[PDB]
């Protein structure tokens, strides 16, 4: 289950999200809700909520022209203290001004939760009268220091394609094993060698499994189902279908294909009087590799998330005939 006190993910820059302040569930508004905030209106935590409501998207920025600023999605206004220097009790507002050194702000993560921080100092954001579970129309302010209550929860606020996932070849680790399955027993009891089909069923023994894990939680919505090649067994890429939820921390694939089969009907030649059955021994990579996920916004932005990719995939396969 999704825990915030361990599993809020890091914002990526680019990318939409809703703030939530964690323990009042109310999230970040410009005061009176617009879609076009005046310069100099305040942010506030707010119990509103409603998916369209463009007004309540926020976006990190962090690029040459704006580096570690905060923008309101719905009118491109980034997230000033008021005034323009941080300092104790100064009110967050929007205005459309760029940002700078003075204004920077980020989510970093302090002793396992996410807090909004003027980078480069010790003040962090608080709700003005620090309450743990602040009222409707709370003004955010700079404050020194940071204390659980002053949590935030970027929650994606948009839908993200899953362009490729690359592992890091140097970091993965692979152990191999076999397994090795029997057919029921065939004898030939007549005098002349004889043509004879032997078939054996391998489904339950040949699973092939994949998981992606996260150190916090994905963090981003992709939609109910994505497919990525994976090198599940060295370079060999194998299609696997995703489905989870941005809150998941382990996200379960289905892995598309096999190079191996688990029902085998083998041709053999039984010599006069012999008993035979087919040996199979199929050979099983299980796979850890830290991989970077990329990822892309529907306006073109190319983001990156980082990832685990554990596996088991049965890759090759060999049949023998065999006396009894
Ligand atoms: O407050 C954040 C803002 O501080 C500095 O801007 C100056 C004032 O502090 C700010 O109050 C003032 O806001 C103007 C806005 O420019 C006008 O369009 C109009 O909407 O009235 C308000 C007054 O409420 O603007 C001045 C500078 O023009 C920083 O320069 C700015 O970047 C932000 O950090
Ligand atoms: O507002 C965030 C702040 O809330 C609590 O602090 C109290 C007041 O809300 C805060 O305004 C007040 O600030 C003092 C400051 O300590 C003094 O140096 C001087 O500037 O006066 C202002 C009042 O304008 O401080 C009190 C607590 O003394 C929380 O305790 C604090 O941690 C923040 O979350």
């Amino acid at each position: 289950t999704f825990e915030p006190a361990t599993d809020s993910p890091l914002p990526v820059p680019g990318v939409q999200y809703f703030l939530q302040h964690v323990q009042s569930g109310k999230y970040v508004h410009p005061h009176g809700g617009s879609d076009m905030p005046g310069n100099d209106t305040a942010l506030v935590l707010h119990h509103g909520f409603d998916e369209k409501r463009d007004a309540l998207r926020w976006v990190f920025v962090n690029d040459a022209e704006n580096k570690h600023q905060l923008k309101h999605y719905s009118s491109g206004k980034f997230v000033h203290p008021k005034g323009g220097k941080v300092g104790k009790e100064a009110t967050l507002v929007v205005h459309s001004s760029p940002g700078r050194p003075e204004t920077m702000i980020e989510m970093v993560q302090e002793d396992g939760r996410t807090y909004l921080r003027h980078t480069d100092s010790d003040y962090y954001v608080h709700p003005h009268g620090g309450s743990p579970n602040p009222g409707d129309n709370t003004r955010l302010v700079y404050y020194s220091g940071y204390r659980p209550s002053l949590a935030f929860l970027a929650i994606p606020a948009e839908t993200l394609f899953v362009d490729r996932i690359e592992i890091h070849q140097a970091q993965a680790l692979e152990s191999i094993n076999t397994i090795t399955s029997l057919s029921d027993e065939h004898r030939n009891d007549t005098d002349q060698p004889v043509q004879t089909s032997i078939s054996v069923a391998l489904e339950e023994s040949l699973q092939d499994s994949a998981q992606l894990s996260f150190e916090r939680c994905f963090g981003l919505k992709v939609g109910s189902e994505f497919e990525v090649g994976l090198p599940l067994v060295g370079k060999t890429k194998v299609s696997v279908q995703f489905s989870g939820s941005w809150k998941s921390s382990t996200i379960k694939g289905e892995v598309r294909t096999s190079a191996v089969k688990v029902q085998i009907n083998e041709h053999v030649t039984i010599p006069p009087g012999k008993c035979v059955q087919i040996r199979i021994d199929t050979r099983r990579c299980t796979k850890t590799a830290p991989a970077t996920m990329y990822l892309r916004t529907a306006s073109g932005i190319e983001v990156q998330r980082e990832t685990t990719v554990t596996s088991t995939y049965h890759y090759d396969q060999e049949v023998h005939v065999v006396p009894v």
